[PDB]
């Protein structure tokens, strides 16, 4: 079960190769920070998608240890919120790696979406940066200064074009059903 | 027993695929969000669904970690509601992941309905966030702006009428019963 | 024993198409919500059938995780109740399902009546949400307006009739005691 | 032991279909409401001789979660008392559900007797409420207002005579006595 | 050991037998009630010696679970006191019920008295209670309005005379002794 | 162990019907109570020892779950003290029967002695009470007040003379420590 | 180990006779209550050897439940300690006691001093009480008023003499050093 | 292990034997307390080693269940505190004692000296009353008067010289070196 | 499992000679303490793919065991804050060691990027001590100064330039999915 | 493994022989007690090795089960710091022996040195007096006034000059990585 | 797995010689105390070397039961902070040693950075402090006065010179991956 699955020579030794490899530009998004510097980031789905072909569906694991709201202040009709969440990856195996996101909303005059918009991000932040811990492949790269300004050297490229002809159209699923009748 | 099984190669193949795949204008809804354009979303019922066609109605889970109310507020005889949800949802494997969802009301005049409405949706919220960390065909394409603007390129669907012909008629269910008596 | 007596193939695949299934307008009620439009409901009767005929008396279990009484507003003579539950529903394998319910009493001038009421509202509430997460056939239809605009297109059902012709009359179960019965015959 | 005793084919067929069952007018009982219609229920001591009948004396089980007092007023020299009950029942094979019960003492003068009263209602109420849950024939049919509405068409028949002629005169039981010491 | 120890079938079947059938009038006590007919009861005693038929010395078993002093009240130099038990009944594999008692002392000057009135009602009055769920014999009789008209129908009888002729008069016991001592 | 044994038929059958005998007057001491009638009772150290001759030493056992003192009064140089004890005393196969014991001391002026007479009469009331549910033999007869009536109709014996010829005298006890060295 | 350790029929049966025995003279001690008659105690020291030789050394053991000073209280310079210890006592199969013994210091000038008595006291008071569950041997007959009446008839003898010729005066134990060589 | 370690056949007679010994003069000391009474007592470092050859350096321990600071008090520059501690002495074969042992001190200027000595005095005087509880070699003759008054009537002797000749003065120990070499 | 896994004997070997190798002028980088000289220290991601390659991805994991902020300040409008944070490592065969991290913001105006700057360089600053602790090829250098001296008196090297050719483009991993088919 | 690892017959009989040894004066120090006497101690290091020596480096271990700062006073300028610490020490077998250290620090104008020296000592402390419980050779024999007036009778030894000529000059020890190769 | 490995013969007889080795002074660093003398000290990173080549990188293990902040004294514009923490190191068979760390800033205008300082030095202080109890050759004759001045007479080394050559440069191990990949 999971926690106690040990990896097997053939799985493990594709999984470390795979993680070192960087992410091309078509991972990372950006936005110039208030007053300084154009921060890069890896957005959510991206992540996930990543962790989902990197280990399987039932290969990784993650679970909110705690979060805690820092402060809400109330000056002139205005909210101003922030928000630490701490996130605790696992895999198959019992490996793990834990760390801290962050979430922040000021300005608004809702305290609700407020709140909404700092609690969650303060999670998919943790998640993010826990998963780093795991290798170059999951976003530990976006740090790295030197790689960075390797990517402003690449051509801007357009964003991809999803085609949606194969798109999942019902519920069913028979490959899977069939599958899983073999199990029972 | 649930949280012990085993994906078979089989089973973990089939589903490994399937939840790649992104899902149809079948699935989004839109509507207005407080202070900007169009939001698409996933409807809980589909969700549900997706799941339990994806592992089985017995194949995953979910529970309440906690749910906290932020605040109840009053001004100007309406009530203004908070609320979070933290919800794990576990494989039968053991494998998991758990998010945060929130709920909001804002604005009704009954603190009875506002608590109701933020409660519930807060829980939903959750649930749906937790399993879109399982992969695309579950709701983590939603987030893919890419995803979004080619779904908007496709004609307009029009609600397709449900055939309510082979509804369930009486509460029994004979095929059940026979396996669930040749299971002593 | 429950939360350990894994589905046989059998068992699991039947459960499986029949939660599929959606409900006819034998099962749908309707009332006036406050201020507004005709609201589609289960009732906590027939939730609980279902449930007993999908899974079987002992193939399925709720618990109650947690209730809280949110408040308890006395106005002209009148009390405000607002209550929630989260019901947690188990099947015999372990899978599970949790959610939360509401209740609520207006108006009534016994607060005890009103508490008894958002109190056992709150617990149904979330009975009824925890098992529609097991599909259609549970109830997780209800919330798919496209069957709820095919529902209005049957013509409106008689109430059905119940035939207390049979209705049992004294406790002893002689089929049921029969099965534990055990002759109890020695050899000598 | 209890909790861990897999019911039978038999005897999970058996009771599958007598819990289907509709009860008799022999079970109901009818109450004025305050200011409101009749109210028909079942009272505590039928529902335990129906769960003793269809489960065994050791096939069931029941304990008291938690109780709160939620209120002891005192108002034109009578108390006012609500109470809560959570209570969970059990089979011999671990299937369980849970409900809450509530007690209510209004107009007397003893707060003893009202708490006494409302702390006992809210326990047998309990009871009831989670019995239910099994079946029709353990009180889920007296909600039911198809039910209701076909039990007011029967014919309003006399109360059942008993007939004490064998009934319990003496502490000792032979049969229990042998049947027990053969067992060690 | 207790809890563990399953009934056989042959003392399962003598004992639903046996807790079916109704008391006789030698088992049941009478005061006259306010506002109401004479109210019937069976006294501690009586219970606790069918339990011990019932069941064997060493197949039942109760605990107090919790006893709440609801209140003591000091009016016109007079106490007033409530409390409540919940006491919990096991048989030797593991069946239990569990219910709550109540005990009240009203009208003592002494507090002492008073509390230790109604704190050994209560635990007696909930021992009571949950013994009677496992069946008519063990009291649940004494509720049905039908068993109680019959037995004001029946003859009223003088109270037993004891016969204290093979009264316990020394400690030792010693068909006991030499059961113990075989056993080691 | 002490917990996990398990009766021979034959202690149990000679246990079961030495509990039913009722106590002769040997046994049976008496009080007027403030106020009131005659209450019989019976001593603690009376108790210990049909407790270890029914049971033997090592066949039963008892514990405090809880001591509580109600109120320390003090009221014109007296001191008025009100005790609670729960006592449970469990049997060498685990079962067990718990009850509530009460301790007074109203009137003296010592509150150390108080304190003392209180707390210690609880534990020895609560002993005696939970002592008296395994049946007749152990106190449950000093509640049938037909047999109370029987014992008056008995003209109190003088006071048992006690032969100290054999009484131990020094601490050896040579058939002990024989076979104590051979068990090892 | 201890409490693991179930007794032979033949160290079951020594003991079992030998708790019976009342206490020769040799172990009763005096001292006169306030303000009352005679009260008769055994001391610690004996009550220790008592178990000892019952038991063996390592055949009983006793813990401090719980100790609670009730009352430091000064009365013009002089201090007033009263404290309870609850001590449970247990043999090498698991059976046990447990009792509350009470530690009373009055008078004294030395806050120190009284507690010290008081608490030590309450402990070596609580163990006493234990103790005299297991029989009449350790204690349980001082409460006999009989045997009393027997004791102060007996001739009130010389205080013993002992014989220091025999005693430890290094700590070394050959006898015990070669046991315990023989046994690793 | 420790506190697994049954005790052979010989090494527990030799134990019960040896612990009946009573001290000679050489063990016991004597200090004047108020009032004018000789207090005798033996010192720690003493009852330690009498444990070590007993028990053996592995057969038993000892901890700290709780100490209590009673109190430090401030009457003209001088500290008054009383110190309790709880100490549990256990034998390798699971036996165990625990006792209170209290800690003073009067009279000194420094607040720190003062609790220095009342803790450490406690916690040792703890172990004293604990060990004690194993017999009379460990210490339980020091509260017999009888065995008090004959030490008055011994003749007194000189303190025993202490040969320092074969005393350790390097840290290395060859025999043990070599012993412990041969179990890994 | 994780913590499970001894390592083999060539895995040790390697590992331990490799984790002594000092590290290069590639991994360290500078800032400008405030006031005072060059402080030296290495970035998290580089850290990161340190363990990842000394250990591998699945080899080492970490956890927050707790995070405390020690204060958040407000002078002239800018908000000062300092944050713990405690982080545990762990190798797969169950060897840990645990540190303490420190975070500050100084000078900023917002509260929330404040407290967002110091949560997570707490965090990450407390990964790297603990790795460090492991040996000098994880960080355990950066402390010794003559390994300092040394790096100074090296060619300052220009920046490296990562070759985005074969950087990662696409999620899917085909060598790894091949892997994990074969392992179930 | 570490508490649970049983002493061979040859190894107890080598170490309990050799804690009998009294120390030399190699191992005693002295200071003077404010306006007291001469007292006698062993610096910590010396126990350290001690131990070490008598169990081996893995025989012996100890934790701070509690420390507990009694009070830190400002007096003219100075600080007095009083702390306790609760040392328990374990051999490998389970064994273990508990007892209180104190630490002081009078005179000094810092706050922190003070804490830290008292803090600091108290461990020292209780780690000695803990040991010594294992016999003369661990501290036992520094409380024997008949042992110490040995120590004054023999010849003021010097402090010895230790041979640095042999010191460990390098981390690496090639020794142990052979054995440990050879193990994996 | 760590804490369950024990030492092999072979192994635990070099460590044991080895850890009787005393340091040379390129191990020993030196700072005055502020008006008095020189204290000598072993850097942190020296010993976590020591510890890591002495026990293996997987050999031994440390956490931080407890850090506290006795205080944080602000004087005329400079920070005086305490800081304790709580060191337990524990090897491979589960032997285990804890001491007390303090850490300490003084004079700093920055609250932050006296914080951060004071809790990082904690650390390092209680682990060295816990690992010099494994013996001299970890810092345990670091204290030893003879071992000290006996430092002094030693021809004063400066600094050895650090060769960068051989440095690690990549992430990449080779050697490592290896006997990784076999460890499968």
């Amino acid at each position: 079960c999971f926690g106690q699955c040990q990896y097997t020579a053939e799985e493990y030794q594709a999984i470390q190769k795979a993680l070192r490899q960087r992410l091309g530009p078509e991972y990372i998004s950006s936005r110039m920070a208030g007053g300084g510097q154009k921060v890069c980031y890896i957005e959510g789905h991206r992540v996930i998608n990543l962790a989902n072909e990197m280990f399987g569906y039932n290969g990784w694991a993650h679970s909110i240890t705690q979060q805690n709201v820092d402060f809400v202040d109330l000056n002139n009709g205005a909210f101003y919120v922030g928000v630490c969440a701490f996130v605790r990856v696992q895999l198959k195996d019992g490996s793990y790696h834990e760390d801290v996101g962050y979430g922040v909303s000021e300005g608004l005059a809702s305290k609700a979406l407020s709140l909404e918009k700092a609690r969650k991000e303060a999670v998919t932040d943790g998640l993010k940066r826990a998963l780093r811990s795991f290798g170059n492949a999951l976003g530990n790269c976006i740090l790295d200064k030197d790689y960075l300004r390797s990517l402003n050297k690449l051509p801007r490229q357009l964003p991809l074009e999803v085609d949606l002809t194969k798109a999942k159209r019902q519920d069913l699923e028979p490959s899977v059903e069939a599958a899983r009748y073999n199990s029972c």
